[PDB]
C-alpha cells in the first residue's frame, strides 16, 4: 500500500500528552527528535520533533490526534507535513511494507 | 500548486548568516537541528529545514549556497523532498494558509 | 537516474559498525542525529528496589544517507546485516523520495552532487 511520514513539530511540554494520545489510538511506533524553531516574536527556541510512518488511511487520524492534544491555542502551536515513504523495511527481519510497522 | 521541504546541511558556524539572510528574503518558518557527518570521524553540522510552495525552492537554495559557502569541502549538501501537505496545528488550517508565520 | 533518501533508526551501539560497512562499501556521506524512539509493543523495563518501571522513550541514532535509487537495495542490506541483534528494538528503515541535491560550494546537482 502507500506509506506516509507525519512529521509534527511541537512545544517540547506537549510531547508527553501527544504521545499518551497516539499510544491510545494504536499508533506506538515513533521517532522523537529536539530541534529548535522560531519563537512567537532574535534566537530560535526549543521545539520537539514526532515523525510516525503510517499507513495512508490513517493520516487524518494521526493528524487530528495530534492537533487536539498539541495544541493551546497560542501563537507557536506549531505544524504538520505529511511526506511520502516508498519503502519501509524491518531491520531485524527485513520485512517491508505493512508488515515492517506491526508486531 | 505544491509544497516542498527544503533541507540543508551546513556549517554549524554558518547557521546565523544564513538564517538572517532567509529571513530577510521571508522565510521566517525554519526548524535546526544539531547533527553529525563527515569528517573522531563525524563533525558536528547544523540541518535547517523549511518547507515552502515549488515555486520558492530555487530562491530558497540560491540565498542558503550564497551565504553558507565558504569554498572549501565541506560546505554541505542541499535536498529537496516532496510535502503532500502540510496542517497548521492550532487552527488546522492546511496548504497555503497553514505557511504562514504569525 | 533519481536520488532516495535512507532514513534509519537504530541502537546507538551500531552506529559505528554500520558507518563502518557502509564507508567500506563506499558510502561515506551520511548525516548522523540522536533521537529517542519506542516501538511497537511494551517500552522497556527496569527495576529500582524490588519493583518495575517503564521508560517510554529511549535513545537512538538515525543515520540519514541520499543514494542513487541503484544503491538502495544494497545500503538496506548493508545496514540490517550490521544493525540487528535478533532482538525487539533493532530499529527500522525509510526510504524517502528526493527530488533534488544540491552541492552547497559549486552549486553542482544530481550524481555530481552526491561524488565526496
Ligand atoms: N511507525 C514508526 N514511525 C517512526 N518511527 C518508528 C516507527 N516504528 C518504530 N519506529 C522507530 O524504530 C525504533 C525501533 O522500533 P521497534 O518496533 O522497537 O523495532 P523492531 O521492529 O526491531 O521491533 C523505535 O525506537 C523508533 O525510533
Amino acid at each position: 500500500g502507500s506509506m506516509k511520514k507525519v512529521e509534527a513539530i511541537i512545544r517540547p511540554e506537549k510531547l508527553e500528552i501527544v504521545k499518551k494520545a497516539l499510544s491510545d489510538a494504536g499508533y506506538v511506533g515513533m521517532t522523537v527528535s529536539e530541534v529548535k524553531g522560531r519563537g512567537v516574536q532574535v534566537d530560535l527556541i526549543p521545539k520537539v520533533k514526532i515523525e510516525l510512518v503510517v499507513k495512508e488511511e490513517d493520516v487524518d487520524n494521526v493528524i487530528d490526534i495530534i492537533c487536539e492534544n498539541a495544541r493551546t491555542g497560542n501563537p507557536g502551536d506549531g505544524k504538520i507535513f505529511v511526506i511520502p515513504v516508498e519503502r519501509v523495511v524491518r531491520v531485524r527481519t527485513k520485512e517491508e511494507g505493512k508488515e515492517a510497522l506491526l508486531e
